[PDB]
């Protein structure tokens, strides 16, 4: 390999500059089949890697792992073999009553309540997308039937205390997290999700373009975690829409 | 008045729901003729406001003064009366090489070199501009035939040495500061101004609509202050036309 | 211009050392009309800057706008033109029950709630006021027959949620300052107001000297003349 | 399952209240395996868990993923299901010189280079391990003919900048964490790892037990990565971990 | 005893509302003996405690101990017994080239290089001395002929590295205080000590009076001192309880 | 002296690489007397010295006084001496309600609520005590009978305050120490006292060995204010298994 973790070397991506990231190693594959030649490249750890092509041209898609330390990782060694486009996709809790489950979200910048994004910049710098890339993910949505909700995410190196859930083994959130939550709520702040603070930082100080969209898989002013009362019954998917950018961006 | 620094009431602004916020309170008038009917409203300290129309929509013109203070008592109190848009338009020191003085920047969003912003959220939440408010911003560059450069601005709560400016009476920069200016050059940071930290986020947190156009009258990789020597108050007024449409 | 914004040369100023500044621009000509030969200088942005003359000395008498970025330019560039003093007047309420309306402050230092002081030192610094011309501003309350409240200052970045005002559109004061009023007032700070802490930091620290008169026109819990009267006698106190 | 990401229920882990916390899912089973009756509970997403017995004792084995946030899932929730105790084990790179390729570290406490540690303590909370199975990761240690390094370990969200690599494509660290590893080696900071300050603070803080051992693979004193010229042979951490385990679960 | 730590009770001060609080105990009881009528209230710790009167008028002299956290001690304890007013002196070094040993510095504030200011007020809050103290000692100086630095103090928690002193084992200094003492001399603070910001904070946010003087015994960069700077704030006492 | 508070020389402490430091100047003719041929050194402000001999070894016992800053001082200038090794003992208010007044805590490590830590390393070091020496006392403790608690101890700037008492002039505590015990609490800390993070973050860094035994005098959840030795016999005890 040319790269410590993700087990790629540069010819394998057959020149590709665009990835995307999804944070399951699980959704790679059904990601890269929505794509022309799907192949398998590499598997080692949280790192799955296909390559696959939209309309002729070459797309690497890897897993990045839960939280941004992973995905630091991911995302320096793609820029390593040349990618410098990366388009996350995910899943996501709203916190805004009015954000349905099953509605789609653009991130256009990121609540940093990580710690891999101080490590690329101070905490004065915005976690903020990229404006074309986030334009191509918001044209894909529009395309698909689909008004998405853009705007800020809650991005936390937690998915218990912060993001204050409370059904745990203690049920106690630090001082720190205790209200957050209705911190974020009261100031328009969409979804919670753990990547998108650090992957942003990181792009838009290392010279890298990023966004972000993510499906709604609960509403957490009603469940802290979906259950199988919760609505899954399809509709427009946050996978075809970041497909459908990323072949708006290279054509 | 029915605010406490403005000298206005609700019924001076004919329904306007935008505002365009430049600094200069000597360059309201003028942005103002630009569209029909300028209309004064009211001159108080470094808040002189007009009503003018864009293609039929009644739109406030209120200057700010510099800096995120000054801007916060703007914005809280147009709010008041109905404003949910707020619009800046300026100058600015570009401090990459690639920026040409008399191009024109967009700010997507800013560092926090402000204390205003934290007045709204903690430093952790992203002094980001609203996305439709942006788009309209970068559509009517184009229409005018301008490319802008689109990225992150460095917001800061003085001129000289939260800029990093040197040329001055004790030449000296506090540690903070020190090297700043090339860490957010190696960040891809555009460029320096004094308020967009502060009302990108008050405007983000309150539910209300900002963006930020402005036109480059000094390169900062060549000299601090400005030669002795319209594109970016055109377009913003191009913008506020298709937001209001 | 010598300078950026103000619009002056260091000729305008015949060898002026000491400001006068106010917050308003429309209060400026008037304040130099207490004081001989008051003469407009320049009008730019938020400053309007006037000389005149305190028993034969020029004193330049410039607003600053509302909050320390304005401030700071105002401060940093009379200081090219060989300012080395900045007495602050002004009008501001109170959060103390027994600072009554006409009441006078002297501000000797600032609780740091903006962001430029931290452009001159970090918040471990005082933004402490200089003990001569805070004096001089006592000596002139006494001489005027006013016991002045002398103590710590709250100043704000902002009007409005940084001194804990409900009375806004979103009616939400940011987790920082809830409740911060009533710490504030229980540390036996006696008001807010949005510059003393930029121009105090920022004079400490570059070597300059400045003071903070003001006159209580509200109290929250529950002159303007006066306040004026009493910095321009500060003033010639100074300059004697 | 019980729990939302690990798939798991509580009779999976048959009474288990101890787990082996590697980071790597592809080394979860080799590391059960050192143990009898390894048992396949789960695989999502980075998180492979098996069960297997030590000396008759039910443990869990499951993989953390790579840093705090992945680690702060899986411990939460095998907490709920009744691990109330932690052994990370793991490789390392070693920033003292004295610190040789192949030596075993245990971390009584972490530098806090993690942002997931935040949400459970306020950075002044310490990162320390638990004395009972730090004391028992060093005497298995010393059952096996090794005397192990003993000290802090900067525990970082990042592999790159926060561990001041430069061999990156912008050869840029940021300005705090620019030095840094000169500032942790004069502190006789001893390694680098991603995941003990969240695992420490998290427990501590929970009232859960944990640990760390790691073997070290590189001396970043000498190379920022290990290649095929660093040292190839010697006791596992992983053979530590599990003869802790057997210790603390007698 | 009334207080935990100092030993004493409202009824062994004679309604003294003000100390004089230098930080060694061995120098309470000659402070004591400038006043009349020295009298021994308590030893403990590092807290030595006397009362003698000043123009007639009861004064305690309590020593705090080095630094921030044994002078909160003194400080709250004394208040409970009634003192509302508190003098440091002391001898200091200095960091600007124009402050000459033998010298006088009176501290008009202090940057917070300690923790314990910040179990008092967030540190925006600033570490300022009474006004009404502050002049006193300005005037005391003035009334023995000496011209005091009235200036910005930087209060630190450790002697040696917060003051950027290299000269210790490891010869060490971490970043925060690499190149800070360049940075205060910059900004025209004129010494280092290890209380001022303590006893400023806790006393301004709670409602009682502090100052300090001390007498430059050295300077960095570069007795008869340490007898002026007591004599100066005993004086400065009698013109508070005047 | 060869150093500039504590009056001592390097030739006083004949080869002396071990101290014990408890908080009170009072209290180092005791710990010295529990040794053999206990020897004034010297007495300066907070700082009384004694030297005695341990199984035949010199150990140094000196005062550190209350917090971090004196702390500091008596710990640098001991090691200017040659001192590697520091061993405090001292007194300690208990949170936690299953401690016993009278029980002996063995900090792990300590909360850094105090600012002298600072002047070492950033509040993201660990104020972590040294393993042997912690593993020294704790079987210092089982060797006397008593199993003593181990873990977390808050080492506060201010004994009021800090330690959020609220029996004071004012009876406010600072916005930042408001439900701070409850925190600490929650989190499973032992007890407050007011020099362990200064001593261990600033021994941690500087490559010295420290540890910390103290015993119960109050328990928080009851009162603020303890009514009118183990831990010290225990810290001698540690010391000659250290010099063994
Ligand atoms: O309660 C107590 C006892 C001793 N030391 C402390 O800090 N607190």
């Amino acid at each position: 390999a040319d790269v410590f973790h993700l087990g790629l070397t540069k010819a394998m991506l057959d020149g590709a500059t665009l990835a995307i990231v999804p944070g399951d190693p699980e959704r790679v594959k059904r990601i890269a089949e929505l794509m022309d030649n799907a192949t398998f490249l590499a598997s080692h750890r949280e790192y799955t890697s296909y390559l696959a092509y939209a309309d002729g041209k070459p797309v690497v898609i890897c897993s990045t792992g839960i939280g941004g330390p992973s995905t630091s990782i991911a995302v320096e060694e793609l820029a390593q073999l040349g990618v410098n486009t990366f388009l996350r996709v995910g899943s996501t809790g709203a916190i805004q009553p009015h954000v349905n489950v099953g509605d789609v979200i653009v991130t256009q910048a990121s609540v940093r309540l990580d710690g891999a994004s101080l490590h690329f910049a101070p905490m004065e710098f915005p976690a903020v997308a990229n404006f074309e890339c986030t334009t191509a993910m918001v044209a894909a949505c529009r395309d698909a039937g689909v008004e998405p909700h853009i705007g800020v995410t809650a991005s936390s190196d937690t998915f218990y205390p912060g993001q204050e859930r409370y059904d745990t083994v203690t049920g106690r959130v630090t001082r720190r997290f205790a209200g957050s939550m209705k911190e974020w709520q009261d100031m328009g702040v969409l979804n919670y999700e753990m990547e998108s603070a650090t992957l942003f930082t990181m792009c838009a100080t290392q010279g890298w373009r990023a966004a972000c969209v993510a499906g709604v898989i609960v509403n957490r002013t009603q469940q802290e975690i979906p259950d199988e009362a919760t609505m899954k019954k399809t509709e427009v998917s946050a996978v075809s829409i970041v497909v459908a950018a990323a072949k708006k961006l290279l054509a």
